[PDB]
């Protein structure tokens, strides 16, 4: 599939940058024709066949035929893409308050209420992207962006779109790895992948959300990943004390070794609580 080869910045300024990552810069800009603001990610192109720099075409035309098939308020909305010889251009809806992530830098520690808003929108936009058989396959706080940083109760939008893949079959067998504090056990274990593999990083996520802490993390990725194999994380009382008994189920739930036996995305919906790379 080829896209817009015109030069971006004869439609388009760029501004701030708003993150930067391996092979990928993403950078706010304004699109001349309107005046409206957009972020722009540039993801660096493959220059041979065989290289192991920059994004194979496949991969790019991946992410870029799922964005264009979401629309849900918590995820983000593609507006246009363009290509050079170097990069493709994505123009993504611009999601302005930052990261999650450094929310939650900044706060210290959420009330159990305040986790579940965060939450409840996360889970919706899973249920969406879940409901089109899409798993996203890199959920995290840095993967997860506020609109306004300054509301007592932040609205959000899923971003990062990478990983991602259509699951027709019920899983999935390709080389898909995203961080380890956030990978399930089958990602560690090399196994097929479904859309369970979104759960238990929903799960490793609201353990951060209430305790400020990483339910896994060891000193080093290969510490880390063998935790989450082994499924070795505890409540700590010095983080959970205060935090309900149900929030904890919830979680348990979730972090799940078989996937068949985690909870899906429509029974978090229902759960109590909720009811209304890898080498060192
Ligand atoms: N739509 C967006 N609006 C604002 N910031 C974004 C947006 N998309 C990505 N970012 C920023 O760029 C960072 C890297 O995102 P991305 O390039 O999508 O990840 P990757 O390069 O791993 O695919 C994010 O963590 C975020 O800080």
């Amino acid at each position: 599939t080829v896209f817009r080869q015109e030069n971006v910045d004869d439609y388009y300024d760029t501004g701030e940058e708003l993150g930067s990552g391996v092979f990928a810069v993403v950078k706010k800009c304004r699109e001349k024709s309107t005046g409206l603001q957009y972020a722009a990610k540039f993801i660096k192109k493959r220059r041979t066949k065989s290289s192991r720099r920059g994004v194979s075409r496949e991969d790019i035309e991946r992410e870029v035929s799922i964005l264009k098939e979401i629309q849900h308020p918590n995820v983000i909305t593609l507006h246009e893409v363009y290509e050079n010889k170097t990069d493709v251009i994505l123009i993504l809806e611009l999601v302005a308050g930052g990261e999650l992530f450094d929310f939650l830098a900044e706060k210290e520690s959420l009330t159990e209420e305040e986790a579940t808003e965060f939450l409840k929108q996360i889970l919706n936009g899973v249920y969406y992207l879940h409901s089109l058989q899409i798993a996203h396959f890199d959920l995290k706080p840095e993967n997860i962006m506020l609109l306004d940083r300054n509301v007592p109760k932040p609205r959000i939008k899923i971003i990062d779109f990478g990983l991602a893949h259509k699951i027709d079959f019920g899983n999935e067998f390709k080389n898909i790895f995203g961080t380890p504090e956030f990978v399930a056990p089958e990602i560690v274990n090399y196994e097929p992948l479904g859309l369970e593999a979104d759960m238990w990083s929903i799960g490793v996520i609201t353990y951060i959300l209430l305790s400020g802490a990483s339910p896994f993390l060891g000193d080093t990725k290969q510490e880390t990943l063998a935790n989450v194999s082994a499924v070795n994380y505890e409540f700590e009382d010095e983080y959970f004390s205060n935090t309900s008994a149900l929030a904890k189920d919830f979680i348990r739930r979730l972090l799940v070794k078989d996937p068949k036996k985690r909870m899906t995305i429509q029974d978090s919906l229902q759960h109590p609580w909720i009811k209304p790379p890898q080498f060192e």
